[PDB]
């Protein structure tokens, strides 16, 4: 019965997992509750008996370790409220710098076309869509993608500027290719080897980490275009015999995360 005195229980069963326990309860409770995280605030009680035990299922279900944000089917991504589920891979804050890269390369540039390849839960595109006049084009292997991203696309009002496919790389807008100015990708980094409650394809790139590197950029003519992908930490050397003239920026951390490669003209 008592809230509070619940939200300190959980509290605890979730040290092993994250260091911000509390949070997590609080936003488990507010889910479960059906309300505002900041509603939360009364200093007493409101909670009953089979809310109590959904809270404490999803409290177990995340203390085996499930995504958090599975469980909230949503996410915040640029300040804005992103859907997933399972076979959706989560956001990550890093994929932040990487949008406000892109949001300044098309100040300067003035650029109106944009892809994202391996859209996700639509979090690149939709974000550069929502934040520019750009429109944008966006693929994935995977049909649960593509349905997240048309409604998170739709949920922020930029349907009208952020079209997804299913397929891989660029093969579902080879029609679009000319006109696309600017590639952007978060895509699978990681070795075979590094080793999920998240898509296997969404991970991983080989005993490498660079398969979808190695393809991209020899199934694919950048003459004219920018290029502007996140990367793994330690891939910068071994990126730079794949493709030369790049360039790669470090992040907050300062530590290599994104590759870009300008070759738009004058
Ligand atoms: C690392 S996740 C990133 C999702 C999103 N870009 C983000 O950062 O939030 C990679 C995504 O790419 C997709 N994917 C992997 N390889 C792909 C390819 N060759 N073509 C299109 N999509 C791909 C997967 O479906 C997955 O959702």
């Amino acid at each position: 019965r008592k809230i509070w005195s619940l939200i300190r229980d959980c509290s605890g069963k979730l040290e092993g997992v994250t260091e911000t326990s509390v949070l997590e309860v609080l936003l488990i409770v507010s889910r479960v509750l059906g309300i505002r995280k900041e509603d939360l605030f009364l200093k007493d009680l409101g909670v009953s008996p089979t809310e109590e035990k959904r809270i404490l299922e999803l409290v177990e279900k995340r203390a085996s370790g499930y995504p958090l944000h599975y469980i909230l089917g949503e996410k915040e991504f640029m300040g804005l409220s992103f859907l997933v589920e399972e076979g959706v891979f989560v956001p990550r804050p890093e994929t932040e710098e990487l949008v406000e890269l892109a949001l300044e390369l098309i100040r300067k540039y003035g650029i109106k076309t944009v892809a994202d390849i391996g859209t996700g839960s639509g979090a690149i595109g939709v974000s550069v869509a929502k934040f520019s006049d750009a429109i944008v084009f966006a693929t994935d292997v995977s049909s649960k993608a593509v349905e997240i991203a048309r409604k998170n696309a739709e949920r922020h009002g930029v349907s009208d500027r952020f079209f997804v496919r299913k397929g891989e790389f660029l093969e579902p807008f080879k029609e679009k290719f000319a006109s696309i100015e600017m590639i952007l990708s978060n895509p699978p980094y990681v070795k075979s080897s590094a080793h999920l409650f998240e898509p296997p394809e969404a991970l991983f790139g080989g005993e490498d980490g660079l398969d979808f590197y190695r393809e991209f950029f020899g199934r694919y003519d950048t003459s004219g275009k920018i290029v502007l992908m996140e990367i793994g930490e330690d891939q910068v050397e071994e990126l730079k015999k794949i493709v030369s003239d790049t360039v790669f920026l470090k992040d907050s951390a300062g530590k290599y995360r994104f590759l870009l490669l300008n070759r738009r003209s004058s």
